[PDB]
């Protein structure tokens, strides 16, 4: 069907800023990785369609997702990037569990009511 903006950003909205609420866990997320600041300078090498939760609600604000999986589909890349980039052991990679697990609480009621 036919999804009006303020119909995505209401029902998508919390569900970010369900993820900015975790504390520590979303600290790793919040704005665009930035390899030279961080001392990692293989991380574009290793991925190659960053995300992270300010460009997704840059996009729910702006009306550039069009149907609820887009957006799902943005959550989870930076989810599957920071699994891909980050070791098993590392902050950022159990961070990123922890906001995944957070997000399917999330995300399944709303895509119902959608
Ligand atoms: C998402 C992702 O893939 N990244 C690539 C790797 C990475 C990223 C962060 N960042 C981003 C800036 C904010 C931040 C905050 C914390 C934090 C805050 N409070 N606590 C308890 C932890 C941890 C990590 C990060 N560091 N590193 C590595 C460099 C050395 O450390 C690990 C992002």
């Amino acid at each position: 069907k036919i999804f009006k903006p303020e119909e995505l950003r209401q029902a998508l909205m919390p569900t970010l800023e369900a993820l900015y609420r975790q504390d520590p866990e979303s600290l790793p997320f919040r704005q665009p990785v930035d390899p030279q600041l961080l001392g990692i300078p293989d991380y574009f090498d290793i991925v190659k369609n960053p995300m992270d939760l300010s460009t997704i609600k840059r996009k729910l604000d702006t009306g550039q997702y069009q149907e609820p999986w887009q957006y799902v589909d943005d959550v989870w890349l930076m989810f599957n990037n920071a699994w891909l980039y980050n070791r098993k052991t590392s902050r950022v990679y159990k961070f990123c569990s922890k906001l995944a697990e957070v997000f399917e609480q999330e995300i399944d009621p709303v895509m119902q009511s959608l």
